[PDB]
């Protein structure tokens, strides 16, 4: 690989700054040495410095922790991947053929319920903060709307399709799905600065605090630390450090996760766009410079996340920054791949 640029990690995290983050941050893991930069603050009324041991939200890549926990019970023989969710979740979707696989590739057709909690983002926000949803009412809200296209059929991301991966981890181990991603991820790892605590809305530990940008354009930002996540929960609520992402998606592609067989399968692309694939829980993102990474992004609110690593896991990197509601924001913090995998122009 090239070395990774931190002239350009800087330019990319001040490049956030001046577009609205309060804070921005990066680590690369390359190979055993470290690369690490912030800017900018945790918490913009105190004034308290962000920095990379700030523990965070990391939104979506819940949704890789899921999928891992779930192709260890495909290992194990207590799950199918071809076989339907209705087979292990009687009763539970209104089409008896949409698949373990397509919920997880999000090819099932299945309605994204946060299109409709997050219409308006603050009053959305203020509207789920501090619920606490079950499992089914999640997917209930989803079943209210038909099915977006048939199932395999079509790539569409939503909440729902993690949702569900939750209800079936829970129902073919018996055991919630904080005690699997502890015991399965957390523990063998040594993930110290990951949590799973829904419904508390607490953040242990040192945190960047989360800013939500509002709709209308100049307007204050909302703290949005404190909340459930209930309305994402296997498809949103860890917490962790980007040390412990970088960690997590290293012993991933590294192969240190499941079975060969069963990491393959997490590989196999649907296409999202002409520079992204989607596997199980698992996005690709094909960079400028002719390299592919391979992870998850994040944007639960007042937090987007980044957390990508190479095909053999040698070198991973989680960049931060604690606002959401700004695609300026969003789009620049993208460039730390490019910066810290492509390298200087
Ligand atoms: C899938 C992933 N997060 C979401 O679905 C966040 C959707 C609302 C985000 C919100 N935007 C709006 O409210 C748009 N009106 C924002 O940017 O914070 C997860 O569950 O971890």
């Amino acid at each position: 690989l090239p070395a990774p640029d931190d002239t350009g990690l800087q330019a990319v995290l001040h490049t956030a700054l001046s577009q609205g983050a309060p804070g921005a941050m990066v680590r690369v893991d390359d190979n055993g040495t470290i690369h690490q930069l912030s800017e900018g603050v945790a918490d913009r009324a105190t004034g308290r410095a962000i920095t990379t041991t700030d523990r965070f939200r990391v939104g979506s890549v819940t949704k890789s922790f899921s999928a891992v926990v779930l192709l260890q019970l495909v290992d194990e023989g207590k799950l199918d991947l071809d076989a339907s969710v209705n087979t292990y979740l009687p009763g539970l979707l209104p089409d008896d053929r949409i698949t373990v696989r397509q919920v997880m590739s999000h090819r099932s057709g299945l309605y994204d319920y946060t299109n409709d909690m997050f219409a308006q983002t603050v009053p959305g926000f203020e509207s789920v903060r501090n619920k606490v949803f079950s499992y089914q009412d999640l997917i209930t809200l989803s079943l209210k709307h038909g099915v977006t296209n048939a199932p395999g059929a079509a790539y569409s991301y939503s909440n729902t399709n993690f949702v569900v991966a939750g209800m079936l981890i829970e129902k073919l181990t018996g055991h919630s799905v904080a005690t699997e991603y502890q015991n399965r991820i957390f523990t063998p790892l040594n993930l110290t600065d990951t949590f799973y605590v829904h419904p508390d809305t607490v953040i242990p530990g040192t945190h960047a605090n989360g800013y939500l940008t509002p709709d209308e354009a100049g307007g204050a930002l909302v703290d949005s630390t404190e909340q459930t996540v209930s309305w994402a929960q296997s498809a949103g609520a860890v917490i962790s450090s980007t040390q412990d992402l970088d960690t997590f998606f290293s012993a991933l592609m590294s192969g240190q996760l499941m079975s060969a067989a069963q990491l393959a399968q997490m590989q196999q692309w649907t296409t999202v766009n002409s520079t992204q694939g989607y596997g199980l829980g698992l996005r690709r993102r094909d960079l400028s410079c002719g390299i592919s990474v391979y992870g998850h992004t994040g944007t639960v609110q007042g937090y987007y996340t980044y957390a990508f690593a190479s095909k053999d896991g040698k070198r991973s990197v989680t960049a931060l920054a604690n606002t959401s509601n700004n695609v300026n924001v969003l789009n620049t913090m993208a460039r730390t791949l490019e910066s810290a995998f492509c390298g200087k122009p």
